[PDB]
């Protein structure tokens, strides 16, 4: 792709491929879970990066806290779907990605999506506050007024997450992530949550329903040799609760919510 | 993409994307195979098929992959153009055979081959059957007269008999279960999650120390959603060998059975 002409934000244009739809010949949300990644990974490369000199200097990561999703129309195999991005500061708290999915033919929007991310160092894993020269940085590469995919007032991209109770309704045990699910510095990628979060959805819901909404909130990351168990309870349009936690301890690595319509 | 000026072929260009490279930023085994198989589907769809003939489907015939056979040269890097030429060949009335090379987009050298042969089974009844007279009229129109193969060798390792794995297996990773993004558009897992659970059981240490340049697949069984399977290994051998086996974690059933083999970094 290529950033706009302010270069502001990053835009990028996707043919949906036969491998990345489902049984209704659309794609699935993990491929545009994908493609929002993949056009992130673009953006940050076109303006020289998404790490600085200054977080590398000091072992300093982003992490992603929090990921929503709402899709309207999913794209078909076949179909050409542009997504345009953009980052922006959450004063000393972190970061902010903003995505816009449209069709390529019809300009209309068919999806957005908006995600939290905060600092971390890669090796004591600890979140610090954003300093002020990082700000310095990567300023120079975000809208100066502030510019939201989700700007409504009182939206569901802000909601607080409740932890699921036991019993959970619905489970899926014993979830290990293959070497398929890891990125190029061996880390499970946050797709795979994602779809470990779906995986507990009844296979009911999932052939007479579709998923609008999706908001997952990231507590810990799961390593290579975890095993993770995946927890829904219907709290209702079809709305759930979910929870990744470890197979063992029970420690808690996710927690979400879907919201799902009628087909 | 589109087909060639003979119109016996098809190309197609791709950009190798961030999520599909691993380690050594460059593109999974598992990434090319997808791309093989996208390749394949839009041949398919160019001349077309949606890959089922008139007389498939008046019959609830289709298309079963019996074994795949993978050499990689070079792997493309994250951000590098690979161009994939793919092209079917009727093998009798044994199936069909479906071959694929792979390109640098900018040097123009052959950096990977494929070859995958196919039969003919019932869709319900799971039954192999034969290729009709009137299947491979419907398909010949398409397909070079003449014998091209992406592996013409008087001795390639494409046409090798796999042993069965003895027990006790080297290595093993077990309890493997398919998840939905596991399942193509029928809901039958893809192809390509055999390779990824049959990598499964290779060490952590050659995966690190190597790179895989020919894997070779035989496919038994199809494996269904709510199956568990086990992978095997065991090292057969500069250059480290393997013989492979996917199993079903309850009776042991043979789902799978294949090689690999491994070249120092
Ligand atoms: O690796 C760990 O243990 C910490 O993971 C986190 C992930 C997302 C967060 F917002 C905070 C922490
Ligand atoms: O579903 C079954 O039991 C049969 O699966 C097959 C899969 C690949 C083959 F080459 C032959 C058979």
């Amino acid at each position: 792709g290529s950033l706009t002409e302010d270069g502001l934000s990053y835009k990028e244009k996707f043919v949906v491929r036969s491998y990345e739809v489902g049984s209704n010949k659309t794609a699935t949300v993990e491929t545009i879970a994908n493609l929002l990644q993949e056009v992130g990974c673009n953006h940050a490369q076109s303006v020289g990066f998404a790490t600085t000199t200054t977080m590398r200097k000091l072992h300093l990561i982003w992490v992603t806290a929090r990921m929503h999703i709402e899709i309207y129309k999913y794209p078909a195999w076949g179909d050409v779907v542009e997504i345009e991005t953009w980052c922006q500061s959450e004063g000393r708290i972190g970061t902010r990605r903003d995505w816009i999915l449209k069709d390529s033919v019809t300009g209309e929007v068919t999806g957005r999506a908006t995600s939290k991310w905060v600092m971390m160092n890669q090796d004591t894993r600890r979140l610090q506050k954003v300093s002020d020269d990082v700000r310095d940085e990567y300023l120079v590469f975000c809208p100066q007024e502030p510019r939201l995919a989700f700007p409504e007032e009182n939206n569901r991209s802000l909601k607080k997450i409740p932890k699921l109770e036991d019993p959970a309704q619905y489970s899926m045990i014993g979830l290990k992530p293959r070497r398929a699910d890891l990125d190029m510095n061996q880390h499970v990628n946050n797709v795979t949550y994602i779809g470990w979060v779906l995986e507990s959805i009844p296979q009911e819901i999932v052939d007479t329903h579709e998923l609008q909404v999706i908001t997952l909130d990231y507590r810990r990351e799961c390593q290579q040799d975890d095993v993770v168990d995946s927890l829904t309870t219907t709290t209702s349009d079809s709305q759930f609760l979910h929870l990744l936690r470890l197979s063992g301890d029970g420690q808690e690595i996710n927690r979400g919510t879907t919201l799902w319509r009628k087909k």
